[PDB]
């Protein structure tokens, strides 16, 4: 049976932790994948932690990180939520440099891509077998979000980017049944930048929260229709949630247009309450250091700066990284609602570090209806290792 | 369907062994978390051992144990009964410095505890995903059994503990149907100490044995009944259960109050056979070697001293620890009622031997109809570790 | 549903492979128990190998054999059939220095034996959970087949021996439904002795094959009825098939007594065809290298010496050991019979090699209707290893 | 319920790719077994990948490769296909140092096969326990296809060699119904050599391809009714399928005979469009580096030389090997069809490397409906390791 997902997203005042795999702490004598790029989605029966490899493991010759990242050795995997990406609990899902993962109610569909990047190759998987494929329109490194896709009545929804990095790219919306494309449709948002949405279901729609690379630290935002028709733009709050970024007072907001005269980004969520949001950040405005979330009030349908509530997970003394969404199903969390829970990459060695090798760990956390403390959750492990 | 868990206690004349997973002895080479506080719980279909871990592995450099006790790395994992606790059998649970878990039938209820000791979170997972929160209401150290919990009839019964550990504290008891909180209440229990509960199911009601870290080397005793009413108190026995403690003679007993003028304690169990106790304890009486279980004829009534029979499963030479109840469901055992079960903690390492980790094995026993001889099934591994 | 196993034994010519698991040649990298006495006994949709531990692994200190052979820190673990016994793909058991293991239809009745020598206890588990005990009745070292025991019809039947190894000592019969004992009975074969049998299904009723460690290099049989009636004594057979043994010609052979006045002997296996043997060996009869079995017409039945066919399997250039029965369900098989399948045991280390080790790899094979060819599978691995 | 298996292959104009294990990459610090020839089977749940080990490990002294390559230690195992072959996801298949694996829709039914050269048997494993054998009627060498069998409504096919390996030898087909020999048939194809055969279901037909160890740069080809009726022969096209070879231009191709005069061979595969044929074939004509796949257009039907598409998957810069077919069915891809899919081998060590070892990994690609672009998916491992 397809699981409903219809339904809206839960109003919630705090996140309490889920998971904390520490693979890099494990890693230190275990055979864990070094990994970049977790996330998380869930079934009707659970939830798993899906990733990109290199083949390679910590400790290893093989995690030596000159091993490019666009490379063929490239595939995705998945575990359980708060286990590690490890050898022997892991399970195979797609050959991939860049991916998104889903489940519908019977069977994960997934989209790993590869191949080289004036032609790369989107295959869909489903039920664990490959079911149809998506081919390179524009020839510039064809990508997807890296994080959860979005299944509603067993029509799977997703986003991908076809185009350069810094100046104005394109980008498209998928739609499938039971792995095989039934829908598409292309995004005309000029000027404006979409990369790595993080996506989710609120009232029978799709709205995806995404990273601009090209002029923007603020951030865009996609609501999608299951019928492809779609509006775009930014999140309206006066808070800049991308990062490099600036003062929030420098800043104004916009709901339409980007903001903020930086380039770059990460990958980073956002949560819809009603016509406030949730949106996530890290703490340090220049490097991915820390990690906070704030609920801004009518930040959705306003250019507002209204901090409701300021809650931290990792702090500006630890390293972070990308972030993302995704719900609770009905059948897993008991509610009338779609709980909002989250993920948070927590970055470790190079660039950054003295090591040789590049990887994360991460932490989840989920909407409850009580304010959560403050405290830190990080990585833990002690660098360098005996590899490097 | 929800496991009924209503039926009284078997009147047991010993405990055959269920378990003994060597993980510190397998973790010479093999990949072992390094774990503290196991517990063991039952579904009806499977018995599995919980523990809490920092994310490090036996002979690693993380397992240096510098790194703290209430941290952020630490986790909720489980694994089956006599399987040790292993990187590759490890199914993850809850990020956790404190924990109880516990199966009422259809899911696994877990409740980890985490965030700072100011303001400590504890998080309900059911299922998997997260679906409730009981936050720190005194603002000192928000903990929990580290045993199992019990669920009777499909509703969750659990004991918490905020305040500090030496002088007064508040105690609570808590309630739960599929991991939403649906009851709660205080424990108005003065002057007396009640710290980290081994409990289980006894006629349709909850009884658990404590332990006293302010000024009894005697066992506190709550009684649960499921709209949370209770009597309290301590264990009637003539006998010292609790350690450190005294020499029996030096000691009298109450069915109220605490005795024995020393501080501290260690966790323990207690088993009640009609009107009689199976109680455990260390052999030692003044460190945590060693370990020992008497049934005390009258002792749950009466201030008794009649030890009716005296088994021992850890000798003094030998080191032991933190001890906990949990019963057999009908639906495994076969019986009419629910069998006596319990697993004895085995410390190694620091503080006491000459290494920089610490860590745990644990032995299971369970109650049977005859009388069980006297051996020592103690941890094993040779210390200290290529890591030292 | 309970497993029949009412049928005959299928009439074989031949012995086809069934596994290897080459756990000594993977343990030089890999985790893997130093183990002991494995055997095989199928349920009716797979085939286990069963074990006993130290809770060691190989390539480590904790594998110096030093550490003592009945110990508490030994248990019985399970894996899949052809699977070697590592520390990830490993089912708790029991605490076990002795053991048998069958299932029945629904779930594994277990039978380990622990605690001291004087007064040893065994459990029983079922479904994974003790069930019922059975304590030592001599109290001289109580113990079990090695090898799979046998229900037929929902009853579980086995043999157990409570004192000495050398002079006489005794022998009974248990019975179990669900884990739980129904019956037992005395075996009052006087001045001949009964070991380690291997036991099978014929007819409804349990024939097992047995060792003589006091006066015999011939082999106890027993032949056991569902009601604990039974008929005694040695498979009729002029080979001698323990070992040590002597000459096959220097040989008469006997249905009733002990014959080759040599002492000891070794866990072997044998196989009714109507009326003649499929017996088993080694090819030395002085030690346990090599391995070989031997169809003897009427040998069942007289004290025949025709063999009709020389299958090998375990050449005299290489070390095996214990050797033992089972069958292979219906369930599983297709057939109308059941088919006899064994198991033989490659000893490496010490006593004989230059190591400080005492592990075993296993071959299985089972009954084919066409005439297998002689070839050597034997252990492989390269000693000593890097820890010797 | 049987596996269907009676629609046509799907009409496919590339091939989008499945898996990569990076084994020989993760087995730099994992545990991983040196492998020889891995394959892909699908059930109608799951896609496996099969293998033969030498019960060694990657960077072991066990993998000092002069340990022989017909030897008692190799047996068959599989994993989940993507997913490395490892001593803790491994499932025991059969005791092999040849193989052949298929599903029906209900259980398993392997073939692996074993013994002495003269006299070598092959062992019909099905739901796990053996179930038929089949011996070495010519007394050289018995072996089969290294490659998937196939069943259709729940019979399953295959093809196997005894005799010379250069010379003429003969060639047999077998067909089993739950793992019982329902029948068999000798091929009398004269000057010709059939060697590891690639097969698949095809309207209701076994078509396999397969290798010329004789005299034939170009590939037999067998079609296999199910009543064993049978035409043989050559892949009609004009263009060299088998390693070593030569040019396309000196070659003129025969469906008949083996043409150009080289001897050996190389496992290889082809899919057979109606008219025209999906060649699979190395990039290196004299070597096995590299790999390529071409439509050749009426070339199943006629010498053709007409190259529709040219897909590459692993560049003449790098190495490869063997290559096979397979099947997705229709309870997994969703189609009315059946999707060719294939693996290719990638060889690493011995003969060309400076290492002692001699492994594999693969990759894995699948029949779509749009063109796919030229990359490489190579195997990735930096040698020699550590062992070496
Ligand atoms: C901005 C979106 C893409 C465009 C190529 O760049 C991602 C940026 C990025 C980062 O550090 O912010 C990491 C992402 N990334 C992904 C990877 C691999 C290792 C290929 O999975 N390495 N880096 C980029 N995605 C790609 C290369 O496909
Ligand atoms: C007395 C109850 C608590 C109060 C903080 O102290 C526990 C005592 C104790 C011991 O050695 O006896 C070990 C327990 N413990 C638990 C842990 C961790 C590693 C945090 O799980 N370390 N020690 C204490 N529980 C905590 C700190 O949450
Ligand atoms: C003859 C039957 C028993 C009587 C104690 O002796 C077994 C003999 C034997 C052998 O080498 O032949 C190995 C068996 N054995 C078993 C074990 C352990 C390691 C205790 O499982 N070690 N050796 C003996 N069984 C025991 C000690 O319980
Ligand atoms: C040509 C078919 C057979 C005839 C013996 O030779 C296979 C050739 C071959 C190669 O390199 O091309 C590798 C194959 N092979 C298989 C193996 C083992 C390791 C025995 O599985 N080693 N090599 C050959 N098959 C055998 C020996 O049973
Ligand atoms: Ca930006
Ligand atoms: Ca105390
Ligand atoms: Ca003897
Ligand atoms: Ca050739």
């Amino acid at each position: 049976t397809y699981m409903n997902n219809t339904e809206a997203i839960c109003d919630v005042k705090g996140f309490a932790p889920f998971s904390k795999d520490n693979g890099i702490r494990i890693g230190s004598r275990g055979h864990i994948f070094v990994i970049r790029e977790p996330f998380v989605s869930c079934s009707p029966i659970e939830c798993r932690t899906f990733f990109l490899t290199q083949g390679s493991l910590l400790n290893d010759k093989h995690s030596n990180g000159t091993v490019k990242d666009r490379s063929p050795f490239r595939t995705l995997m998945s575990v359980k939520v708060g286990q590690s990406p490890n050898v022997y609990q892991a399970r195979f899902e797609a050959v991939a440099w860049s991916a998104t993962a889903c489940h519908d109610g019977k069977k994960w569909m997934t989209v790993g891509v590869t191949g080289p990047d004036s032609k790369a190759v989107a295959v869909i998987h489903y039920g664990g077998v490959p079911t149809d494929v998506i081919n390179s329109w524009a020839g510039d490194i064809l990508r997807t979000q890296e994080s959860s896709c979005t299944c509603i009545q067993g029509d799977c929804y997703w986003v991908m980017t076809d185009g350069p990095a810094n100046r104005q790219a394109q980008y498209r919306i998928y739609k499938a049944n039971q792995g095989r494309i039934i829908g598409q449709a292309d995004i005309s948002f000029n000027g404006g930048h979409i990369e790595e949405c993080s996506c989710y279901p609120n009232d029978g729609k799709v709205e995806c929260v995404c990273r601009d690379n090209w002029t923007g630290t603020n951030r865009p935002v996609l609501v999608i229709s299951p019928d492809l028709s779609y509006r775009v733009g930014y999140l309206c709050a006066g808070i800049p949630s991308d990062t490099p970024r600036g003062e929030d007072a420098q800043f104004t907001g916009s709901c339409t247009s980007p903001m903020g005269n930086q380039g770059y980004g990460v990958k980073g969520f956002g949560f819809r309450q009603g016509t406030d949001v949730w949106m996530g950040r890290t703490i340090s405005r220049t490097s991915r250091s820390g990690f906070e979330i704030l609920r801004i009030k009518n930040g959705w349908t306003q250019t507002s700066k209204e901090q409701v509530r300021k809650q931290v997970v990792v702090d500006n003394l630890n390293w972070s990284g990308y972030s993302g969404s995704f719900t609770l199903p009905v059948e897993l969390s008991g509610k009338d609602c779609l709980v909002p829970c989250f993920w948070v990459e927590m970055i470790r060695g190079k660039p950054e570090e003295k090591t040789i090798w590049t990887s994360s760990s991460s932490i989840v956390m989920c909407g409850v209806d009580y304010e959560i403390a403050d405290w830190s959750w990080h990585d833990g492990a002690i660098l360098p290792f005996d590899i490097d």
